[PDB]
Order: C-alpha cells, then sequence, then structure tokens
C-alpha cells in the first residue's frame, strides 16, 4: 500500500483515458508540462503528459521523477508496428529501447548509441512479467521486443528502411520511449513501455494514425489500467 | 544575476569549472552542477553529458534547482558557414533541430508538435556576445545552429542538413534541446560555440585535434560574456 506508480503518455489523446479515470485528481502545471496525481482504482499514480518527441519526454520525466517520485514508470501511447504479426491495435512490450537516430559511429560507438549511455536501456523483468500476465488475462495479441525512438514519425521510405537496416529486431518505433528510458537510467527507475499499434510506419501511417490512434490510445490505456492493478496488488 | 551555463563533454566544462570561486557541486541524474562565482558573478555551470536527452534532462535540473537569469550554452560545434575556421565563434540567433521530421503531417521540417519550427536566442544576450567579439578581435559568425543526435562526418548525413537548413551556420548536438527547455520555462539563451571541425569527411580528425582549441575559444568567450552581462 506505498507503492506509486509513474504513467507517462506523449499526446493528450494518449493520457486523456486514464486521466478520466482518477479519483481526487489534482493536475500540476510546470515546464510546459502537465502531471495528474490520485488514484487509478486505489493505487497512487502521478501521470505525466509529457508533448511529443525526445526533448519534451526528457523534461517531462525529469520533471515527474523530481516533483512525484514514483516508484515505476510505465509509458504508455500509440506506436508504429514494425514486427509482422502486428495488427493495428495489438500491444508491444519492451525488452529494451534504443535511439533509431543517434550515430556517433566517427567515433566507434554503436549505432543508436550516445556517449555516456549503453547502446540499449534495458526494460525491467518484473514489470515486463506483469505486463505477460496481464496479455494473457485480456486474451490480446502482444509481441515483446526492443522499441526504438527518434524525432520522426515514420512513414515509409527510406525512414523506414533505415530503421529495418539497423535495427531488424526492432518491433515497433515511436518517439518518447528511449529518452524516458534514458531519464529513468540517469535515476536508477525500472521503467517498462506497453503501447498498442497504430499504424505500421509504412507510406500510409499518417492515415492510418489519423484513423486509428483512438483505437491504439483505448487499447494501451486499457494495459495500462490492468498493469497497475496488478502490480499493485497481484 | 544569475547566469546559467551549460556543456555537453567535461572538457567543455573544465575551464570554466577550474575558474568557479566559492565553488560547490550538486550531483544529480548523471550530471553534475558547479555553483559559486566566476569572476565576483554567480553562475550556476552544468555538465550535461552529451545529445539532446542528456541536454534535456541536465538543463531542466538546472533551471529547477538554480533558478539561473539566463542560459549560456557554451562547447565547439561543426562548422558551417564558409567563413568559418577553426577556433572561430558561432553565436546563435536561433535553433532548429535538424533531425525533428514530422512533415507527413504538415509539420515544418525541423519542428516538433507543439514547439515553434525553431527557437530564437535572446537579443540581448546576442548583442553583448557580439561587443565581447568585437573587443576580443575574433572572427564569429552569427546565425542559426542545428543539432541533432548525430556527430555529422559529411557524406549523406551532412548533404541532408545542408538540404533543410542552407542557412545553418553551424551543427552541433545539445543546443536545440537546451533552447526548446528554456522556451518552456521562459528563459533567455543564447549558444556561444566555436569550431571544432566543419563536419565534412574529415570532422572525426578535426575534433581529435581541435576539441580543446574550440572548448579554450568558446570557454574565454562565455568569461567575457558573464563579465559583460553582469558589470558592463
Ligand atoms: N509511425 C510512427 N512513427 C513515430 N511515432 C509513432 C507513434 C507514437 N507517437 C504518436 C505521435 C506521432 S507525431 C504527432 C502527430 C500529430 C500530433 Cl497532433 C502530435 C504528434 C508521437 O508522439 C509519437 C505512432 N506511430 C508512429
Ligand atoms: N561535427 C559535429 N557534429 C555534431 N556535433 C559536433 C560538435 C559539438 N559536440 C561535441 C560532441 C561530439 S560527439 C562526442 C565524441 C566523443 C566524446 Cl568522448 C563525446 C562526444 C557532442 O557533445 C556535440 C563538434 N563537432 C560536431
Amino acid at each position: 500500500f506505498s507503492m506509486k506508480i509513474g504513467i507517462i503518455g506523449a499526446m493528450e489523446e494518449e493520457v486523456t483515458l486514464l486521466r478520466d479515470k482518477i479519483e481526487n485528481r489534482q493536475t500540476i502545471s510546470l515546464g510546459g508540462c502537465e502531471i495528474y496525481t490520485g488514484q487509478l482504482n486505489g493505487t497512487e499514480v502521478a501521470l505525466l503528459k509529457s508533448g511529443i518527441g525526445k526533448v519534451a519526454a526528457a523534461l517531462g520525466a525529469t520533471l515527474l521523477l523530481e516533483h512525484c517520485k514514483p516508484d515505476v514508470i510505465i509509458n504508455t501511447g500509440s506506436a508504429g508496428g514494425l514486427a509482422p504479426t502486428l495488427k493495428v491495435g495489438d500491444i508491444v512490450v519492451s525488452d529494451e529501447a534504443r535511439y533509431h537516430d543517434a550515430d556517433v559511429t566517427a567515433f566507434g560507438y554503436e549505432y543508436g548509441q550516445l556517449p555516456g549511455c549503453p547502446a540499449g536501456f534495458k526494460a525491467d523483468d518484473k514489470l515486463i512479467a506483469a505486463a505477460e500476465a496481464c496479455i494473457a488475462e485480456l486474451n490480446l495479441n502482444a509481441v515483446r521486443g526492443l522499441i526504438v525512438s527518434g524525432d520522426a514519425f515514420i512513414n515509409g521510405s527510406v525512414g523506414l528502411a533505415k530503421i529495418r537496416h539497423n535495427f531488424p529486431q526492432a518491433i515497433a518505433v515511436e518517439m518518447e520511449a528511449t529518452a524516458i528510458a534514458h531519464v529513468c537510467h540517469n535515476f536508477n527507475v525500472p521503467f517498462v513501455v506497453v503501447r498498442a499499434i497504430s499504424d505500421v510506419a509504412d507510406q500510409q501511417s499518417h492515415l492510418s494514425f489519423d484513423e486509428f490512434l483512438a483505437v491504439a490510445a483505448k487499447q494501451s490505456s486499457l494495459m495500462v489500467e490492468s498493469l497497475v492493478q496488478k502490480l499493485a496488488h497481484g
């Protein structure tokens, strides 16, 4: 009864469903961000709306950790699906996060690695196990594996090809997860990403996202709600 | 007046750090912040680490813990403008991400949703930096500086920057992140960096050779600019 779960979503649509469900809700406004505090089905939560891309996610995550000191972080939201069995609405769970757009290979760092960081950030094993238990209980289709982040909306063409080449094992792509993982790494806070597929990052991904962002928000929010309850009680 | 100063690499902050008197160190989130006085002016110097996220996390800690009135971003840069040589100064009038692309939804190339397409540096800070450049007889260019999470080393990476930002005068990896955090907190910023290489196919070798020259030139400029701002 003394756990506080931090949850981070980038777009307002990505946090609005959870935000609705928060009891005794209060809003903290700082640094261009909002954090909603209160309880989700009894469990104390702090839900950050970060805004879009790596710096917004990093600024937001840093305020959430400093102001709220959550025990763990769960990153919720939509994603572009890369793994072949994924369909719109399916869940993706991070094993690990990597930047697809960092390149200091001129000095022999690994592609995707920034100097001062590990080449990728591992998500927490217990959080991952708890997410997989929720996926089973909810009877959802999910893939676990590497999620890659960058400051680009992937829409086929080179951008997609470059990711498939550099990270053939990446299951999904998005724009905040890695930055949240990098902040959590620096503060020793366990994280997991539990997103849902809104598009498959190909030349029609903008139209698929226009159509399916809400479905992905709903599916990822349902998972996060289940996860929070499982973590809190088992 | 409290002046915030941010450099990414330890080599980019060390010279200033050696000069801070009444010095205390805050160690937090993988960053270090050194507080005290630089030639009688209160400063807070952040060593942020490398790239956009490190810079953003560190800038956010510095603004929260130290509440500086302004931010100056110091360090090295890849020179893009034709009149630039190694050691020369670049001063931002504006900062943009060269690697942000949400053009699929019709944002401007380099713009992230929720941000302006570029972040404008502070006119009073720019004017003070140009007075310092003239007094020290330096060669400098003022203009757009672009940031990304890549060390630019010629070939297609460089070509893409030149296509998208023909007006960019230099490239680096943190400034626009610092600008964005400053934007969100309504804190004025300026970038005053110096050229270690020209972001071409041999930029790694030039950086091997001239990082220290650039850290020195940018640090000496910063020290002069601090003095000018606080004391005229
Ligand atoms: N193909 C893809 N590529 C990168 N990220 C995503 C995402 C996940 N995010 C949703 C969102 C897409 S970019 C955008 C567009 C308009 C507006 Cl108002 C706000 C943001 C980013 O937060 C990352 C889903 N599919 C993606
Ligand atoms: N051609 C270029 N491209 C991008 N950034 C820079 C910069 C400015 N920075 C220095 C540094 C280059 S990457 C690097 C390599 C070794 C180690 Cl230990 C740590 C970092 C980044 O902070 C950005 C100078 N030239 C640049």
